[PDB]
């Protein structure tokens, strides 16, 4: 009766060589893969925009 | 036999608003004025150059 096939869900590699299926959960548990020490930002806009 | 005038040596500021005269000593005792979190390097050259 027109059988359906099932494909599994892929796994994405987080830090420490670990695997998960939801990026939010993997990021919250293990963390990103590479180390950039900081993000120096720049803001263009009105004073209210900076606030 | 004329006359020579003495000019006081200038002072260069450092972190915490401290004053010194030698950049080496001032940097060692107090440190830089701004915070860049890190230096992400990049090397162009032969493998021996990288080593």
């Amino acid at each position: 009766m027109k059988e359906l096939i099932y494909i599994e869900e892929p796994s994405i590699l987080f830090a420490h060589g670990q695997k998960c299926t939801d990026p939010r959960d993997g990021l919250a548990l293990f963390g990103p893969l590479n180390q950039i020490y900081g993000i120096k930002s720049g803001v263009v806009g009105t004073q209210k925009g900076l606030q």
